[PDB]
């Protein structure tokens, strides 16, 4: 029997997003319709911490394993340069950008995630398998129905795989990790701290430990203080501050466990009165907002420097083929460049074999506007290949900038900016000289358009 190959078995559909460790993708069985969930960490960009056979047997535990509050794993893959590792898709994206869509949200609200959560994480760890990185962002919906189920993802994978060091990786990273991880020692406690802290915003809308930047949220977390003295608090109940105080204990033996956390006098009555935490709403939208912003903003660049990076490389892989010096390159020529590009550049998760090749470049050939067949202009076909991306890359920083203003101003002002670029973690002093290079005019505001400016020269350009 042939050792099994991914792209026998699925099709990508569509890229889902950027997770940790990798990109996941929309795929679909071949055979029998199933449509999956795909994480593709490639090899190159994500190091392993552990030998391949103890790898192996942790795959093969999570595919036994099945818990309502958990992904589902069902197939492992690996070839030369990727692990795939294929899992159920859920629809009901992040629980936070579901939440700042309510009018209403209450601690009957909040205990019946938290205990959602807390039941997951036990199970986990009666099978001895730690988060180590939980954060609102691998906390999915099912569906996008409203009582839907929340399903935690990535367990199991930072015991196997070293997180990237890229900012734009690490956005959110600091708020919710376990002063312990900081230090090394740490067990399957650092994931109670982490929901504790998940709960704490919950319930106000503000991290417990905070400040500028990231080494500033890292101070704080490891110093472990936190206060329970803004005015929202009045609003919660002194049973929900005893069991976040008890998951933000310090020490972790002396931090109560995900199963003890489960029994808690809160989530008993809050599960089985209330009024809305609107000022925790608002806090909550406002974080949210900021966090999606930044993350933006680092992607932005990113795909900026990507795109001179894959034009000037795709220009002379063109130009090596062009043996005619005229110019001109059939599809097939466009589709091996294409393809050397990625026998390169491994990031493109989405050209998955030569099939996904060949429908982009023919998205570019149909977009070549009219056509004639044989002779491609290949400096064009770089312009159009290139051009679609960068127009999608600015869609998306605009969508952001845009759910960030939320009164419609148009603009963000610089004390916005200065918690924006805190978060994004570029260099107070750097970004203040860009701005003033911008806004000649002191308004102490930027447009979108300036904003996009300031980020072009944040990258080299
Ligand atoms: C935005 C996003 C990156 O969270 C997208 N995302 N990420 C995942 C996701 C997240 C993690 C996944 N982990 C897997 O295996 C690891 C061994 C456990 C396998 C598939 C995984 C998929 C995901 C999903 N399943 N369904 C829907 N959206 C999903």
């Amino acid at each position: 029997h042939s050792t099994a190959i991914f792209s026998d078995r699925y099709k990508g559909q569509r890229v889902l997003g950027k997770g940790s460790f990798g990109e996941v993708i929309l795929c679909k069985d071949k055979i029998t319709g199933q449509e999956c969930a795909v994480k593709v960490i490639s090899k190159r960009q994500v190091k392993q911490k552990t030998d391949k056979e103890s790898l192996l047997r942790e795959v093969q535990l999570l595919k036994q394993l099945d818990h309502p509050n958990i992904m589902k794993l069902y197939e492992f893959f690996e070839d030369k340069g990727y692990f795939y590792l294929v899992g159920e898709v859920y629809t009901g994206g992040e629980l936070f950008d579901e939440i700042i869509s309510r009018k209403r949200f209450s601690e009957v609200d909040a205990a019946r995630i938290i205990r959602q959560v807390l039941s997951g994480i036990t199970y986990m760890h009666k099978n001895k398998i730690v988060h180590r990185d939980l954060k609102p962002e691998n906390l999915l919906l099912e569906s996008k129905s409203k009582d839907a189920n929340i399903r935690i993802i990535d367990f199991g994978l930072s015991t196997h795989f070293e997180a990237s060091k890229k900012m734009k990786d690490k956005i959110g990273t600091a708020y919710y990790i376990a002063p312990e991880v900081l230090h090394g020692t740490y067990d399957e406690k650092c994931d109670v701290w982490s929901t504790g802290v998940i709960l704490y915003i919950l319930l106000s809308g503000c991290p417990p430990f905070n400040g500028a930047n990231e080494y500033d949220i890292l101070k704080k977390v490891e110093k472990g203080k936190y206060t329970f003295e803004l005015p929202q608090w009045k609003k919660v109940s002194e049973s929900a501050k005893d069991l976040i105080r008890k998951m933000l204990t310090y020490v972790p033996s002396m931090r109560i466990s995900a199963r003890d956390a489960l029994d808690h006098e809160w989530i008993q009555t809050y599960t089985k009165d209330v009024p809305s935490l609107d000022n925790a709403i608002l806090n909550i939208r406002q974080f949210q907002g900021t966090q999606k912003l930044a993350q933006a903003a680092l992607l932005y660049m990113g795909s900026k420097l990507t795109s001179q990076d894959e034009t000037k490389e795709l220009t002379a892989i063109f130009h090596k083929m062009d043996k005619n010096g005229d110019g001109q390159l059939d599809r097939a020529e466009l589709i091996e460049g294409y393809k050397e590009l990625m026998r390169m550049k491994g990031q493109d998760a989405s050209m998955l074999d030569a099939s996904a090749v060949e429908h982009e470049v023919d998205q570019v050939l149909d977009a070549v506007d009219f056509d004639k067949n044989g002779y491609i202009e290949y400096s064009e076909f770089v312009t159009v290949a290139m051009d679609r991306k960068t127009l999608l890359s600015r869609e998306r920083l605009e969508r952001a900038f845009r759910m960030f203003d939320s009164d419609n101003s148009g603009k963000i002002s610089s004390t916005e900016l200065a918690t924006i670029f805190g978060v994004s973690d570029v260099d107070s002093e750097t970004w203040k000289s860009v701005l003033s290079e911008v806004d000649k005019n002191n308004d102490g505001e930027v447009d979108f358009d300036e904003f996009q400016q300031m980020l072009l020269k944040l990258c080299g350009n």
